């Protein structure tokens, strides 16, 4: 399914989407992406909208 990440960092903001087999897989991919881009924030996941957020 399609999962969305809302990036709400101090210096990196926006949205990205990926296909992933499940939310756990999307989470791993999005956390790795956030880490690689210097984002250190708090996370949420909403299963109704398939949306993750990371906020600094």
């Amino acid at each position: 399914g399609q999962y969305k990440l809302i990036l709400n960092g101090k210096t990196l903001k926006g949205e990205t989407t990926t296909e992933a087999v499940d939310a756990a897989t999307a989470e791993k991919m999005f956390k790795q992406y956030a880490n690689d881009n210097g984002v250190d924030g708090e996370w949420t996941y909403d299963d109704a909208t398939k949306t993750f957020t990371v906020t600094e």
